């Protein structure tokens, strides 16, 4: 029979719109740092999750390892970045994507209309967004102990949505699901994906494992 389910329309906080729209509509060389971010973000969720687990064993119950996939699937195109970090509750979704104001959003915006790299987005604390640099969807999934799973997602435009997850159960941790724009279908490809985490991600303190699909 029909299932209910309920979703929570937000607006981005007014700078972080404005930064969206920048990233989206203006080109850069280098694109390919936004994976160097994701996992710089999965990273931080894992040292999360590593100090608390410390204090409270009872707070690994949901997972033991810690660690990093990476999955592109070249039917779908997207590329899939899968934690076990310490997740994010729905008022950590709505709240660190996109709702509150973040200090650096301005400066970044003048530095990068004076000609800054957009490899520095990570330093003005809203690296989050440099996936829409290659993504024209992004889908995050997300799973905090004692909370429920929730989905947030965002084709930009000025939105995004929240809603408790009923599809596939994950113990603990994020998964972002990047749906490519068009021209950056490289990044579903293994050499590139090796080829970036090579130069950009080479001192992360967590096993990442790539999951090539069979040709
Ligand atoms: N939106 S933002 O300001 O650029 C941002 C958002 C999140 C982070 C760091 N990550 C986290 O805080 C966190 C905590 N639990 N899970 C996450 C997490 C968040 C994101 Cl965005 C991710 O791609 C992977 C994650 O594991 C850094 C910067």
């Amino acid at each position: 029979p029909m299932e209910e389910e309920e979703v929570e329309t937000f607006a981005f906080q007014a700078e972080i719109a404005q930064l969206m729209s920048l990233i989206i509509n203006t080109f850069y060389s280098n694109k390919e740092i936004f994976l160097r971010e994701l996992i710089s973000n999965s990273s931080d969720a894992l040292d999360k999750i590593r100090y608390e687990s410390l204090t409270d064993p009872s707070k690994l119950d949901s997972g033991k390892e810690l660690h990093i996939n990476l999955i592109p699937n070249k039917q779908d195109r997207t590329l899939t970045i899968v934690d076990t970090g310490i997740g994010m509750t729905k008022a950590d979704l709505i709240n660190n994507l996109g709702t509150i104001a973040k200090s650096g959003t301005k400066a970044f915006m003048e530095a990068l209309q004076a000609g800054a790299d957009i490899s520095m987005i990570g330093q003005f604390g809203v690296g989050f967004y440099s996936a829409y640099l290659v993504a024209e969807k992004v889908t995050v999934i997300t799973k905090h102990n004692d909370d429920e799973q929730y989905a947030w997602e965002s084709s930009a435009g000025g939105s995004f949505t929240v809603r408790t997850d009923t599809g596939e159960p994950m113990g603990r941790g994020t998964k972002v699901i990047l749906h490519l724009k068009e021209d950056q279908t490289e990044y579903l490809e293994e050499r590139r994906i090796k080829e970036i985490v090579k130069k950009h991600s080479q001192f992360i303190g967590y096993p990442i494992t790539l999951f090539v699909e069979k040709e």
